[PDB]
């Protein structure tokens, strides 16, 4: 599936992203567009063996257990295709799992380049 900007907004905060740890629900639209442009079965595999998997691109050396991946650590006690499904419910969990554990929205490089430090307030403006 690939949400619209103020359609995804709605499911995110429906599932309680709105200023958790302290982000914004404009925060994490930010992220998901400049990660997957809003592409729920998006996938992007590395060099290094590992994959990055669905609308948020988090990560299988971590997060996710793909089978694929040397050294993965599955903090999110989840299959990696779970994160590949149009209902974003594992992609919003883990990330707020991803957050907690100790790391901010710095852990995506989309969001420390292209929404660090801009008006991020503009990806929910208009929406209900
Ligand atoms: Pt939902
Ligand atoms: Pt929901
Ligand atoms: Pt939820």
């Amino acid at each position: 599936k690939v949400f619209g900007r103020c359609e995804l907004a709605a499911a995110m905060k429906r599932h309680g992203l709105d200023n958790y740890r302290g982000y914004s629900l404009g925060n994490w639209v930010c992220a998901a567009k400049f990660e997957s442009n809003f592409n729920t079965q998006a996938t992007n595999r590395n060099t290094d063996g590992s994959t990055d998997y669905g609308i948020l691109q988090i990560n299988s050396r971590w997060w996710c257990n793909d089978g694929r991946t040397p050294g993965s650590r599955n903090l999110c006690n989840i299959p990696c295709s779970a994160l590949l499904s149009s209902d974003i419910t594992a992609s919003v969990n883990c990330a707020k799992k991803i957050v907690s554990d100790g790391n901010g929205m710095n852990a995506w490089v989309a969001w420390r380049n292209r929404c660090k430090g801009t008006d991020v307030q503009a990806w929910i403006r208009g929406c209900r």
